[PDB]
This record gives C-alpha cells, sequence and structure tokens, in this order.
C-alpha cells in the first residue's frame, strides 16, 4: 500500500479494496465489480443468514425487477421518497415503450398486489418472504464502493401477519440476527436503536436498523433495518381478510420489511483494515489459513516440500479449516506472503525444508503479526485455537474503540466539541424534524476540523434501546425550545 | 384442465395451483414463488458444486452496459440490438446517455478481463455468476420470459485445446442437470452456422423434446468463443517465446437458466398436477395424519430426517387430510405417508407413489429402506417414461415428403443437410415452421440435402 489509514482515508481504501482483489470499476458510475474475493465474503453471509431465517419460517422466492408506474405510487409517501431515485426504462432495442416500466429501488410495490391475491382468509396469514437480489437507487449521494453504490446486492425480507404483536415481535428478531452478522460474523459492534421522524421508512410505522462506527473517519453507518410498515401498504394493496371473531368485516394485515447489503463488507474493510492491506474476520474468510513453501534442491525434494504442504492442507480441511495451499513456481514466497498479506487471510503457514525435518512449521497471524513455531502433530488444534482468537480481537478491539468514541453530551456546545473530536455523541432529543434538521446546519457551520476535511453536519442515527444514561426528568432538546423526548445518538455519517 | 386437450390452460393451472408461478403486470415477467425457488436451488447447488471442482469462482458484475462497451463486437451486437432494454432517465431526469440492461454479461465483463491478463500467468481465468437478464415471440412462464434467472460462466485461456475441453465438460454438467437430475433426456450436439451464437466460432447445445406440444427447445448452451472478443476489447498477454507478439486468449462462454423448470413441467406433468422427480424436490415424502397419531407421524419424520431424506409432515388442524392430499399431490410431492389410527395400531402405513398412483402398505420397520428404494424408483421411471417418449418422437428421414410428413405428427427428426444457411431458409419456409435444433454427437443413422441441390445428420423440428 502507497497510502495510510491515517493520512488518507479514502486513497487508503481504494488501495486496500483494489489490491485485495476484491473490486474493480466499471464504466458505470457508481457500479463496481465484485471480483469472486468479495464475492465470497458475501456469500458466507448469505449462508449464515439463511439458516436463520427458515428457523423462523421465512422462505425465499424470487420476484421481479420491474414494477409498473401505477404499483409504485399505490403508497403516496412510499413513492415520494423513491420516486427521484429511480431508474426508468424507456425502450427496448429502437421501439420506444407504451409505458415506461421501473427498476424496483425495493420491491414493496411489486410483492404486495401478489401478497393482496393470496390472503384470502385468515389462514393465508402469515406470510413471509425473502430474496436475494439486486436492486438500484440513483440516490443523491457520493458513491463508494460497498458502502454507497449505484447498484447492490441485498437480500429482503417481507412478511405479512394478521396481528401487529406477531409482526412487532419479528421486527426485533430481525434487527438481532443483523447484529448477530455484524458482531460474530463481521466482529464489529453495533447500537441498536429505532429511527427518528425524519429518518424512518416512507411508508412504515418505525425503523429499527444497527448503527456502525467507523473510527478512521469519526463516521457511523447504517448496517441493516427492520421496518414495521403497519397497515399502510395494506390499506392501499387491499391485503386483506375476515377475521372469525369479527364477522363481516374486513381486515388489514401488517407488515414488516427488513433488509441488509453488501454495505457489510465496506464496513468490515473501514473497521479492521490497516496499512498492510485487509484484514478478514476468520468467520467470513474465504481462505483462513494459506500455505507457503519456503526454502525452495532436487525434483523430489522440492516434491515431498509440496506434499508436506498438501497433506497440511488436507489435514485442516477435514476439521473444516478453509484452506489454500499456494503451490505457484511464478512467484517467489516473499511476493506469496505479501500478496496474501494484501488479501487479509488470518494465517499464514510457512513451510520450509528444516521445518519439514524438524517437524514443524511456522504460523503467522494477519491481525498482530505474531510468528509463532508449532509442533507438526498439532496443528489442527492450534490453528483452530488461533482463529477463534483472531477473531475475538477483532471484535475486542472494536468493541473498546466503539465504547470510548460514543459518550454523552447534554449541551449544544459540549455536543459540538466532542463531535469535533471525531465521535458520536448521544444527546437529549426534542424528537421534531426541525430540532433535527436546525441541528444538521448548526453543527456544519459551527464545525472546526482539520485543513483538509469538508464541511459534514451531523444526522440523527438511533434512538438507542439501551441508552449511556436514562434521561433526567425535566431534560429538554438541546435546541432549548422543548422538552427531550429521548436521548438520541448523532454523528457525522455516511 | 387436460394436457391433451388445452395445453395452455392445462400449463396455467399446474404453474398456479402447485404454488409455483405467480402472475405479474408487467407482460412476460412472472414471480417464483418457493415452491418454484426450491427447485432452482437444488439445481444451483449442484451444478455450483461441479464447477468448482473445475476451479471456476462465483462473481458479481453490473447489470448495466454501456452503449460503447456493448458495440465493440458487431456480430454480437447486431443480433441482440432489438432485445435490449434501455434506462434512459432517473426520476425525471434524462441521462446524458442512455444504458443498457444486461441480456448477457460477455461486453460487462470482457473490459475488466483485459486489465487482469499481463502475462500467460493471469490465465486461465474462470468466472460464474448467478444473476439476472432481460431480453424483451409471445412470453411463456420459464420457458420464455422477458426476464429469468441463470447462471452464467464465462474463462478465458492461453490455448484453444484447453478452452474446447471444457465446452463439453460443462455441456456434460447441462445433460447431468437435465438427466441425472430433472430426468428429462435430452441430445448432445452443434449449432449450424445460422443458429449458433452471434460472435462465437461455434455453440454446443442440449436438446430436450416436448411431446405435448411438439416442439424442442434448447435446455443450455455452451460455446467456444476462440478469439472473436478478445480481439474487440484486448485481452492479451506476451507471447511466451517471441518477444514482442501478441496472443488473443480463447474465451468461452456457458448458459443455464429457469427454463429447466419450465421444460420439468412440461415433460413429467399429468393431469393431476405436477410430478417432481424426488433428486430436485425439495419436500420428498409429506406425512399426514388420517381419521397420539401426532406422535407416530414426529418418529417417522425424524426416521426419514436421519437417512436424508427430505420430510414435511403436515400436521396442521386447520385444514383436512383430504384437503392436504390435494395440496401436496398438485405441489408432485414423490410420497404421500398417509398414517390413520388403525395403521398405527398395526404398526403400518400406507405410501403413495406420485407418479403412479400406487398405493403400498408398509411395515413400519421398513420405512427407511423401503422410502428410499421408492424415490429412487420414481427417478428412475421418470427418466425411464421421458426417454421412450423421446424415441418415438424423433426419427430418421431423407426426403421433404418423409421429412414433411414426420413432423406434421408432432416428431422431431434427424435429416440429412446440406449445410447451406439458405437451404435452412429455405427448409423454414417449406415446411410452414420447422428449424435445425442442432447436429447431434451421437446420431442414429450414419446421400444427399433434403434441398437436392448439394455433410451431417441434423435434427430439425419446430421449436419454442
Ligand atoms: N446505495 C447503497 N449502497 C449500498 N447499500 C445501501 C443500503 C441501503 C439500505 C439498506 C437496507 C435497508 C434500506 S431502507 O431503504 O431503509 N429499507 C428498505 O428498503 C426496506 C427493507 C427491505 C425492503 N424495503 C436501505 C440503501 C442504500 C445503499
Ligand atoms: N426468454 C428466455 N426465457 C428463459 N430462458 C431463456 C434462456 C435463454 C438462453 C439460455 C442459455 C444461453 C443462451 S445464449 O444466448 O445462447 N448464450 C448466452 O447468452 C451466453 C452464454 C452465457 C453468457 N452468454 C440463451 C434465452 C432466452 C430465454
Amino acid at each position: 500500500l502507497e497510502a495510510k489509514k491515517e493520512e488518507n482515508l479514502a486513497d487508503w481504501y481504494s488501495q486496500v479494496i483494489t489490491k485485495s482483489e476484491m473490486i474493480e470499476y466499471h464504466d458505470i458510475s457508481g457500479c463496481y465489480i465484485l471480483r469472486p474475493w468479495a464475492y465470497a465474503i458475501w456469500e458466507a453471509i448469505k449462508d449464515f443468514f439463511d439458516a436463520e431465517i427458515k428457523k423462523l419460517g421465512v422462505e425465499n422466492c424470487y420476484f421481479p425487477m420491474f414494477v409498473s408506474q401505477s404499483a409504485l405510487e399505490k403508497e403516496k409517501t412510499h413513492v415520494a421518497d423513491f420516486a427521484p431515485e429511480v431508474a426508468w426504462v424507456t425502450r427496448s432495442g429502437k421501439t420506444e415503450l407504451a409505458e415506461p416500466i421501473a427498476i424496483r429501488p425495493t420491491s414493496e410495490t411489486v410483492m404486495y398486489p401478489a401478497y393482496a391475491k393470496w390472503v384470502q382468509s385468515h389462514r393465508d396469514l402469515p406470510i413471509k418472504l425473502n430474496q436475494w437480489c439486486n436492486v438500484v437507487r440513483w440516490e443523491f449521494k457520493h458513491p463508494q464502493p460497498f458502502l454507497r453504490t449505484r447498484e447492490f446486492l441485498w437480500q429482503e425480507g417481507h412478511s405479512a401477519f394478521a396481528t401487529m404483536e406477531e409482526a412487532a415481535e419479528e421486527v426485533l428478531q430481525i434487527l438481532d440476527l443483523y447484529a448477530q452478522v455484524y458482531e460474530e460474523l463481521l466482529a464489529i459492534p453495533v447500537v441498536k436503536g429505532r429511527k427518528t421522524e425524519k429518518e424512518k421508512f416512507a411508508g412504515g410505522d418505525y425503523t429499527t436498523t444497527i448503527e456502525a462506527f467507523i473510527s478512521a473517519s469519526g463516521r457511523a453507518i447504517q448496517g441493516g433495518t427492520s421496518h414495521h410498515l403497519g397497515q399502510n401498504f395494506s390499506k392501499m394493496f387491499e391485503i386483506v381478510f375476515e377475521d372469525p371473531k369479527i364477522p363481516g368485516e374486513k381486515q388489514f394485515a401488517y407488515q414488516n420489511s427488513w433488509g441488509l447489503t453488501t454495505r457489510t463488507i465496506g464496513v468490515m474493510t473501514m473497521v479492521h483494515g490497516d496499512n498492510m492491506g485487509l484484514v478478514l474476520p476468520p468467520r467470513v474468510a474465504c481462505v483462513q489459513v494459506v500455505i507457503i513453501p519456503c526454502g525452495i534442491l532436487s525434483e523430489e525434494d522440492k516434491e515431498a516440500l509440496i506434499a508436506k504442504c498438501n497433506d497440511y492442507r488436507r489435514r485442516l480441511l477435514s476439521v473444516n479449516i478453509r484452506v489454500r495451499a499456494d503451490l505457484r513456481d511464478n512467484y517467489s514466497p516473499g511476493w506469496k506472503f505479501n500478496h496474501w498479506e494484501l488479501k487479509g487471510v488470518p494465517i499464514r503457514l510457512e513451510v520450509g525444508p528444516r521445518d519439514m525435518k524438524s517437524c514443524q512449521f511456522v504460523a503467522v497471524r494477519r491481525d498482530t503479526g505474531e510468528k509463532l513455531t508449532v509442533a507438526e502433530n498439532e496443528a489442527e488444534t492450534k490453528l483452530q485455537a488461533i482463529l477463534e482468537d483472531i477473531q475475538v480481537t477483532l471484535f475486542t478491539r472494536a468493541s473498546e474503540d466503539l465504547k470510548t468514541h460514543m459518550v454523552v453530551a447534554n449541551t449544544m456546545e459540549d455536543f459540538q466539541k466532542i463531535l469535533d473530536s471525531g465521535k458520536i455523541v448521544q444527546i437529549p432529543f426534542c424528537g421534531e424534524i426541525d430540532c433535527e434538521d436546525w441541528i444538521k446546519k448548526t453543527t456544519a457551520r459551527d464545525q472546526d476540523l482539520e485543513p483538509g476535511a469538508p464541511s459534514m453536519g451531523a444526522k440523527s442515527l438511533c434512538i438507542p434501546f439501551k441508552p449511556l444514561c436514562e434521561l433526567q426528568p425535566g431534560a429538554k432538546c438541546v435546541c432549548g425550545k422543548n422538552p427531550a423526548k429521548y436521548y438520541t445518538l448523532f454523528g457525522r455519517s455516511y
């Protein structure tokens, strides 16, 4: 890497994603190629989330990518929010279409006409569906690989229930899974919370979210969201049923929306990435251990050394360790070391002639760089132990970094100074869209930051379920105009 | 509805009542419900495992292609141009230049391939992606849709020999998907110049036969693109021997789509609904209480799960057993396992094969052995029934008279063929229309073309 994370974050990130062979650029702005190395991380997330949502009775399906103008516009505030971000198809080949069709930014308006048909009685509920698909949003934002892309891969779950209580329970169940995806797969701590009125999903009653923190830039980012849509969509799409207990009266179904994207991968890079490259949490690493021959003798001797490497490979494969042996003749060991370091492989396994004769090998951790000499027979258990430990250290390091960078302020003045220290702050909040808009403008106007940093106002992240402090009985919004409703997390963001 | 009568009405009834398909307000777009999507997942699980053994890696490229990139190979762009959907505005803001939704990702991927190949050390590159594509004939669920799910594999090699091997390896994997998984026989073959992939040297294909409509359909294709794209996209490496000599990479691309599920429906489906090949069925056995009773059902559930039989126990109280019979029947579950009091008392149960409707009383102790044995038999039966069907409906013919007669009886036929595009072009006109399906690798028989003017036996038929 030429660039350093502390010196220039953008250049560092740009170098990490390309040199790790995760991302390649496209000639369409905001669109990035997910090379195998990146894609494998997404596949690992998929394997885990899928198993978990199957336990909850959720089933996979595939809905069409195209939505009609009529369907898109059925729920009025939802379409109002998304109409500018929607890409329109207006012609096939040379023929203009009679009616333009929209690429889904989100599949509520695609799926709910089908839900209307399928729900004929109360027995038809609940309906729990999920799809893994691509979606396109032309947002007015600066695009960054993974974090903010014009096209993105995601999953979207859409559920429908007879009662609000049943729907409410699912929301938090999904939000916990997302937390698990971040915390125990990616070793990233998150803050569960409820979005404010201004930042909540258009068309839902309420939105839950997980917020992650990137130490380097001092900014927070949304990891995933789970919404309760109430009956806003069911009244518009006529997803209705007759309650046995309430004769002759049509009930509207209660609905939830939940989504998680390839943004995760960017967050993982920003949080754990270092100046030697990418750092993969062992849980999501395509390759957990890479075996490299050293000290390359006769043709027979070279073959035997290769055979030793491949035996290690077999041993690790048998204990469910994901392992590759880099046996290429064309690259020197040193080249290989750097290459795999750049890609963030958790463990490098070094094997030379002297080590083979001595019945030992060298393990090098990616997180710390600790070199360690292990006995040949203790390979499975020791490396398994090291991998388990790398995961904990990454999560531990990040948890400590989150803990100290999230603090409490009770004045606008206090809020400003801490924010400009590269921190996120829980403040007492009115909850009004006016309070929030004013804060955005003010935190930017009064901001004091380093010579390069551009003007960036703070926005709400979430109203935490578990705030650091309880709200003082008579406390007021930092604006001073009205009383505080809840402690709310605020910060610079994406 | 009935298959032998109104086939279009029958097909619509089967895909909806099996809960595979729902209709959409955009023409030629159909919702894959879980039941349909599970088959695709089963297909994907198999095929994905197989291509990994060959060193293929998964990835994801963008859905959008620039006008410039799409036009780089003139043959390829000319053929695809009329069926490309164009995005021209986001919200109410007209784009400076239109961008196209991919009908296929050759023109999206190969610019990247050019950058990643600096030496012959960088080859081979073998990438697959599971994604959707859009191609704008009247739409049919599964068989001919405006949007469809597929995999597309794109490979690049230093040598032609290496590429040629993979083409046929992939083709055999497609054949396995159809034959081993879906119990559908297919004909491996080569496309003619007329019907080959635009921008490729040669196209291999598997052909499946839908008896009901007397129509053939391409199951999957594998192309050797040779140097046609690499020349246009400058995917080059330095000659290892000759200084200052550029070499062009040899390339292949291969694809399989959700059309498989349509072919499965049309071939094995009957008048009682959908029939699922057990190998690809997410629910192999369904247990239904008839007439305590539930505990015995669960023992069966547990016993079957232990031997890797995919089983569901429908112990719902709010639907009758009669409803459940029809529901899972329409869904084509291979085996139903009825368990009522009398049979429960007598330590037995009745197993009903989906395909033949056969009823068998089975001792409790022999469930794992017997049901597994039944599943394999249904799979073989299905393949055997369709094999025979194909043999009857595909024949040899040497004259337009004999040929035309066979085509009129809803069959496909292998004919000696000139190979000329115009002869083929003529053939369609005369027969209306019958098109070339493939030149079989293993033709039935070993002369002059039907046009009488001027190569190989070529399978011909009415096509989707
Ligand atoms: N441009 C972008 N690049 C990368 N990742 C992104 C993620 C979201 C995102 C992620 C999850 C949920 C949402 S949402 O809009 O708050 N909710 C929804 O869309 C719901 C969730 C299921 C479908 N409707 C946005 C929005 C833009 C992104
Ligand atoms: N309308 C449709 N509905 C459902 N399935 C379909 C499948 C193909 C299809 C399947 C495989 C390959 C091809 S192709 O055009 O011969 N080849 C390609 O597109 C290559 C191979 C994969 C990458 N490009 C078409 C074409 C239309 C379809």
